[PDB]
């Protein structure tokens, strides 16, 4: 595997607002094999896995909305159902980086 992006962030999660389940060090991984294995992986000094999920095609990863390019909507799929996923980084210019990481691995794959 090689690393495609990588950056501390905070992961959100919807509870009936949304909250914070961690802290760690995001990464974007895509297989040296095979270009259309790619995932993210989040991992909290415990060395949690807070987020271990594969880039699906048929989904856009983009921000919130323009006034915040550094939380990044992440639809993810458990159990059938549609969630969202917030993924917050400190800087916006990383964001904007996260969101092109992932787009040029999308078209890649």
């Amino acid at each position: 595997e090689e690393v495609l992006f990588c950056e501390k962030a905070k992961l959100l999660i919807f509870d009936s607002g949304y909250t914070s389940r961690g802290v760690g060090e995001l990464k974007l991984l895509r297989k040296k094999d095979d270009k259309g294995k790619v995932r993210v992986l989040c991992r909290s000094g415990m060395g949690h896995v807070l987020l271990n999920t594969s880039v699906v095609k048929s989904f856009k990863y983009q921000p919130i909305d323009a006034d915040n390019e550094n939380l990044i909507k992440w639809p993810i799929i458990t159990d059938g159902k549609l969630e969202t996923f917030i993924i917050k980084v400190k800087q916006k210019a990383d964001g904007r980086r996260l969101v092109g990481a992932v787009a040029d691995a999308q078209q890649a794959m």
